[PDB]
């Protein structure tokens, strides 16, 4: 099954950086705008731009991964650029990452939007299965907010979160899709406690033998047994008693469909998210998941 991904080599006159979002370790990350020449188009971009031409190859990797996936509910790439330093330009996600976003509007979002989230996530997992890539770092963290009604997955397939992993993947290095599904017991678990630490007060190695013998996470207060029971079903040591991403799916949406039946947040009624309006720093010719 050849890969065949196309990788595109972009002209950094194509593209201008506008501000600074991040620096440290990987290296500092832009946000700016992609005209592709002669296209009439200009495309929000990010643009991560390796710390030193000796971190390059950490960039190279990552986009080999990227370029070879497209899901609606998975980061996509558009191109890389062979500077001094090279450059990796994905899709620009304006809200962040999503554990930073529950935690600064906790008191905004209702059932209706962690249910969709749980839903999406579930999506782009079960495409990253059909692909028989395995993520091994699925966390909150991971995942990035195009809009509060649209998030995808990032970070995937490159490689200690160690209070996220599954038993095999702690004691036996085991890294499969259904060591995945545990991670994304996690998550749920951090959205539906509107980001919070798992296993806050435990240091990292008394963790296997926690759960070896059979202790999880607590129940979120907003959280019925329903959505409670599939996120332990997820916990499970033996990965074949683990549920499906496909099932995940289905029952996600399904509760999607009666939100305030299945997680209770006072007020979920008035709550609501911005709406992608026509905010920016002029530009009248933009688009990003249009682009093909």
């Amino acid at each position: 099954a050849p890969n065949q991904a196309l990788l595109r080599i972009l002209k950094e006159t194509e593209f201008k950086k506008i501000k600074v979002l991040g620096s440290g370790a990987f290296g500092t990350v832009y946000k700016g705008l992609w005209i592709p020449e002669g296209e009439k188009v200009k495309i929000p971009v990010a643009i991560k731009e390796a710390t030193s031409p000796k971190a390059n190859k950490e960039i190279l990797d990552e986009a080999y991964v990227m370029a070879s996936v497209d899901n609606p509910h998975v980061c996509r790439l558009l191109g890389i650029c062979l500077t001094s330093t090279v450059q990796l330009i994905t899709q620009l996600m304006p809200f962040g990452c999503l554990l930073d976003y529950v935690r600064e509007h906790k008191d905004n979002i209702g059932s209706q939007y962690l249910l969709n989230w749980c839903v999406q996530i579930a999506k782009g997992m079960n495409y990253l299965e059909d692909r028989r890539l395995v993520h091994r770092d699925l966390a909150a963290r991971n995942v990035l907010v195009k809009t509060p009604q649209h998030v995808k997955i990032t970070d995937f397939g490159l490689a200690v979160p160690i209070k996220w992993m599954a038993l095999e993947s702690i004691l036996h290095r085991i890294y499969t899709h259904q060591s995945d599904v545990w991670s994304y017991g996690v998550t749920v678990w951090e959205l539906m406690t509107f980001g919070s630490k798992p296993y806050d007060g435990i240091p990292a190695s008394e963790i296997s033998s926690i759960l070896e013998k059979g202790e999880r996470l607590p129940q979120p207060p907003i959280c019925t047994i329903d959505v409670y029971m599939i996120m332990v079903k997820c916990w499970m040591i033996d990965a074949d008693s683990r549920p499906k991403f496909r099932e995940l799916i289905i029952e996600f949406s399904k509760m999607a469909r009666d939100p305030q039946r299945y997680l209770v947040i006072q007020g979920d009624e008035r709550m609501h998210l911005p709406s992608p309006t026509d905010s920016n720093f002029r530009a009248l010719m933009d688009e990003e998941d249009m682009d093909d």
